[PDB]
């Protein structure tokens, strides 16, 4: 109720009144107060033109926003400061490497709004698990593949068909039936196995020169774009990513906990007894994060301290790994953990 | 107090000494001295006994590993192998009752610190007995000396000429065998007994089993099971890196073993038994079939830190769920 009236009434902040970094690629999205976020969200809307360009209604946005905040559960990797941090990344792209030499001005709007809506309703668990779990998504979307990526654009579409939500209500049939199409596809770009399936096409796209009259590259860029904000923990500095990392790990602990409990065995990476996480990330950053940051540097040359902050991080767990090993005693003087 | 009233199980090799209280350690002593017959074969004076026994416990001091328990323990599986064994088959009663007393004494005054570090500190103890080697052996030795020649300590003071020289000598040789170095020394000569056959009548055989067996009891923490093996390498530990912090103070660089940021307790646990423990528990067992159970333990207990190693790499995340460390 009152969240909803100081945004609308308030008047939107400027963008440059949040930090004085806020549009650098060294700057922490998770540094600013979950409380100022979503009027942080309104006023990079605003410095991207998209409120005026499109119309869009305000105390409707307000309402958006807040739906879109309160659509994030709290586990502690996927909640509403991850959906945050990603939709920041975006801004950042935006704002540092000219993507409107690139792409549609509708494409960057839609890059945007999917970036808040890519993890709605996340459980902290991952696709196996629904389906192992025979989850109420599994029964729904199963058969199609990329169970909580469906279940997150599900209901992205449904906040929209909310009384009062609808930010796109007074579009055309055919803007608004392309920003459901652009939905669906960036936030199913979200799935690693549809990234493997792409990164050959990537890799292409990158080598022959991006073609802004060639509409399948416009599609493939969209969903590395979308890929680069989604891992953008791994370009911060060294501290935000080992934050990040115990995070994740707590979440996926959690999830190999329960697997266990109904008799299965989890992943490695999910089970807290066999996982060494310094190899897990090392292997993370090298075979995963390296070469979409890499990609991004092969389209955008200003995108080159992206790919060097994230194999800066991936030298500092070499680094840090022998600690992981206990020599001489542990701080107690004791060997009760056996 | 018979040794019966202390434990049921105080003559076995299953018994844990440092189960027993501290305070009822001096009266263990007299029990296990009693029930050797040593009192009365030999006809020691008890009030006089009962002194020495109080100045030996108070002349260690409080270092983690080398105190007065492990002296009471290291004395205690002394007596096991006296009455599991049945030693009086091969030694003479006197050199048992020389072994028990220099199980006794045989770390008096330790401070917690190796030779060398007596050597390279330049302590009073290294300007005595440098040049001679055996540091703190030497220093065990002369401790002992001090407190039999303490008014009202001397045991051995109705002894005849003969056996009290005798009592004095033996007490020498045996501290100093309990040095590591002096052990390695005659090593190959153990083997060497231990394959001809044990001969009663050959003095030497007598020289070198009383080594072997003193070697015997101040390892004996890890004939225990493995609570007991893994609570005294938590003490161990603890009393080396404390070395090794002096030594890194000193602008010195301690030995891997000493050094708490290099050290992997595991690898040098497992070396211990492997390359040092082991082979004496397997002579002991050579020599006397009855000790097989102890090389059994000993093996048991290497393999035992081998399936606890892995522990030793964090997996998943700590306790705290964090990565601050
Ligand atoms: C060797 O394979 C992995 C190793 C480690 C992880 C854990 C991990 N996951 N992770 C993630 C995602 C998986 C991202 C998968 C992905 C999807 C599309 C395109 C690229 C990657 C977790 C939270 O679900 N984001 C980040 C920044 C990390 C991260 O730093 N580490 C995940 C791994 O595979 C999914
Ligand atoms: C690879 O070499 C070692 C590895 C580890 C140790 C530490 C250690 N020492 N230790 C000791 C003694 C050294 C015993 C040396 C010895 C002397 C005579 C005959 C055999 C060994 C320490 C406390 O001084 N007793 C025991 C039961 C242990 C023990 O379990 N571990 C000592 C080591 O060499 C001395
Ligand atoms: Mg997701
Ligand atoms: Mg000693
Ligand atoms: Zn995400
Ligand atoms: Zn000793």
């Amino acid at each position: 109720d009152d969240e909803y009236t100081k945004l609308l009434h308030d008047g939107i902040q400027p963008v440059a009144a949040i930090d004085s970094n806020f549009a650098s690629f060294t700057y922490t999205p998770r540094s600013l107060p979950e409380d100022d976020t979503s009027m942080a969200i309104l006023s990079m809307l605003q410095d991207m033109n998209f409120i005026n360009n499109y119309k869009i209604d305000c105390p409707t946005l307000a309402r958006f926003c807040l739906m879109v905040k309160k659509g994030y559960r709290d586990p502690p990797y996927h909640n509403w400061m991850h959906a945050f941090s990603v939709s920041h990344f975006c801004y950042l792209l935006y704002k540092n490497l000219e993507l409107t030499n690139y792409l549609e001005d509708i494409e960057i709007f839609a890059l945007f709004i999917s970036c808040m809506c890519h993890d709605l309703d996340h459980r902290g668990t991952n696709n196996s698990f629904q389906v192992a779990s025979k989850s109420v998504l599994a029964a729904l979307y199963s058969s199609e593949g990329s169970v909580m990526e469906r279940h997150h654009f599900a209901q992205a579409i449904a906040i929209l068909n909310t009384h009062g939500c609808n930010i796109f209500d007074h579009f055309s049939r055919k803007d608004y039936q392309r920003m459901l199409d652009l939905m669906r596809d960036i936030i199913l770009a979200t799935d690693l196995a549809h990234h493997l399936r792409i990164f050959k096409d990537l890799q292409k796209m990158a080598e022959v020169g991006y073609d802004r009259n060639n509409k399948q590259h416009h599609r493939l860029l969209l969903c590395l774009l979308m890929t680069s904000c989604d891992l953008s923990d791994q370009t911060k500095g060294w501290k935000t990513t080992r934050k990040i990392a115990e995070l994740i790990y707590k979440e996926f602990f959690s999830q190999g906990d329960l697997e266990k409990a109904m008799g299965n065995r989890p992943m490695e990476m999910m089970d807290r007894e066999k996982a060494y996480i310094p190899e897990l990330q090392i292997s993370f950053m090298e075979h995963i994060a390296m070469p979409i940051y890499k990609l991004l540097q092969d389209l955008f040359p200003k995108a080159a301290e992206l790919y060097e902050r994230v194999a800066s991080n991936r030298e500092h767990w070499t680094k840090v790994s022998h600690k992981f090993t206990i020599r001489g005693l542990p701080s107690n003087n004791s060997l009760d953990f056996l």
